């Protein structure tokens, strides 16, 4: 049984050279092992103000925000409020363009609508221009044939999934996901009182933080500390300990397999590979060139319920922040790495895999 001290050493020996090589100012790391999180903090949250990273330091999750989106959507499914096989137009009847016929909520959630682009364009600043954008979009592929990772895809899924609830997105997330899981320092908007804890991101030496954007909360806008993130991972690793029945089911639905794309499987926000997996498989899958490509899909129908023997993971970045989460439900181990610089995904994966290997 790996010592506590031994675990600390492995983390230090992996994280310290990583931060040196990748010019990372600060990191917070959690390792989940034997039923609880272990925290390790390194370096500075704010270089100018000389503020250390602590377990309260807020980082920008970037695309790891989508894991919340997926679980919130899963929760809505488990409540009976939406179905993944529903048409998109059931929840947005103003979306009258005929290219939307035959496109499901599932396709939005899992990036298979047929070529929705990575980003919502910057000129999209309100509901009218969001409508125009989707109305004018011309799919390069038929639905359910091609995966193209897209904020514009899951972002819309998220906005539509809450519509039957009657609640705005932020409120639905807080009441149905954050509060039940006691994630009380996880924010889309950082309150005044919490601002002291907000790290700065760093890029080529400049401090930066993420700007507002349409559908940001659904795709890339969440800020959190290492504690809430460790506990988010624990709930997703071990849903059997989550009390609220719809939320328990919603966590399962987000880790269900809907499509196979080579050696990876798409869930709701979460991505999965079968365990055991070799480091090189997961690493080379995390390269931009692969991660941003249009690739063919193979449907999993019916969707496969969660496979415990999975490497379940998500990468996320903003201009100034670089983060990664992975866990293996079969082994009850997991890892959170939050950093205030966006360094290459392969380097996140390699470090995370090495640390979990030790367990
Ligand atoms: C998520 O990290 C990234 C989004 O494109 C971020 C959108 C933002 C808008 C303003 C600030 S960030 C996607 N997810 C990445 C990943 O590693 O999974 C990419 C590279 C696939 S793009």
């Amino acid at each position: 049984p790996v010592s506590e001290k031994q675990l600390a050493e492995v983390v230090a020996n992996t994280i310290t050279p990583l931060m040196k090589a990748q010019s990372v100012p600060g990191m917070a790391v959690a390792v989940i092992y034997q039923g609880k999180p272990h925290y390790y903090t390194f370096g500075k949250a704010d270089i100018a103000a000389n503020k250390p990273v602590t377990p309260q330091t807020l980082f920008e999750l970037g695309s790891i925000s989508k894991t919340f989106t997926g679980v919130l959507g899963g929760d809505a499914i488990a409540r009976g409020e939406i179905s993944l096989d529903d048409a998109v137009t059931r929840y947005w009847p103003q979306l009258t363009g005929k290219q939307w016929q035959g496109i499901r909520m599932l396709d939005l959630a899992t990036y298979t609508a047929g070529g929705l682009p990575l980003q919502v364009p910057d000129e999209v600043t309100d509901n009218a221009s969001l409508l125009r954008f989707y109305q004018n979009w011309q799919p390069q592929w038929k639905p359910g044939t091609t995966r193209l990772y897209a904020n514009a895809s899951i972002g819309l899924f998220g906005a539509l999934a809450v519509k039957p609830s009657g609640m705005p997105y932020e409120q639905a997330m807080t009441t149905r996901v954050l509060k039940p899981l006691k994630l009380d320092h996880t924010w889309i908007n950082v309150p005044k009182a919490e601002e002291a804890h907000y790290a700065w991101g760093y890029r080529d030496g400049k401090a930066v933080r993420v700007s507002p954007g349409m559908l940001d909360a659904q795709a890339y806008g969440v800020k959190t500390n290492v504690q809430d993130m460790a506990n988010w991972v624990m709930a997703n690793m071990a849903p059997e300990n989550v009390a609220d029945a719809s939320l328990k089911q919603g966590i399962a639905l987000a880790q269900s397999r809907y499509w196979r794309i080579g050696s990876m499987y798409q869930g709701l926000g979460w991505e999965m590979l079968n365990w055991p997996v070799e480091a090189n498989t997961v690493v080379e899958g995390s390269d931009s060139k692969v991660a941003l490509a249009p690739l063919p899909v193979a449907e999993v129908n019916p969707p496969a319920p969660p496979v415990k023997a999975s490497w379940v993971h998500k990468t996320g970045s903003t201009g100034g922040f670089g983060s990664y989460v992975a866990f293996i439900p079969e082994k009850q181990i997991g890892i959170v790495m939050l950093a205030n610089t966006s360094y290459p995904n392969p380097a996140r994966v390699e470090a995370a895999y090495h640390i979990l290997e030790a367990l």
